[PDB]
């Protein structure tokens, strides 16, 4: 089955570009990463940094997770991210998203050995 670490790379890593490729980015990426298979996932964030740079966040600023667990980490630097947000017009199976580019600190939950990101918690 899919590891949590692999699921995080699928759902949240896009190192291939430095920014939100275009107004079409989220429509294409939400589909191609399989986040519209069984329903339109309402919101999703993609990080445009290297895998190494996002994995390194697991050794950065320890912060509380939104669910109250203690294993979340905030990046010391801002990172290039794209927020995908489903539209009102959006009806499964034709999921439609607003693509928003920003530079924000990310917060990820990390687990395992090796200790790696398994959940995208927030951007700040």
């Amino acid at each position: 089955k899919e590891t949590a670490a692999a699921k995080f790379e699928r759902q949240h890593m896009d190192s291939s570009t430095s920014a939100a490729s275009s107004s079409n980015y989220c429509n294409q990426m939400m589909k191609s990463r399989n986040l519209t298979k069984d329903r339109c996932k309402p919101v999703n964030t993609f990080v445009h940094e290297s895998l190494a740079d996002v994995q390194a966040v697991c050794s950065q600023k320890n912060v509380a997770c939104k669910n109250g667990q203690t294993n979340c980490y905030q990046s010391y630097s801002t990172m290039s991210i794209t927020d995908c947000r489903e539209t009102g017009s959006s009806k499964y199976p034709n999921c439609a998203y607003k693509t928003t580019q920003a530079n924000k600190h990310i917060i990820v939950a990390c687990e395992g050995n090796p200790y790696v990101p398994v959940h995208f918690d927030a951007s700040v």
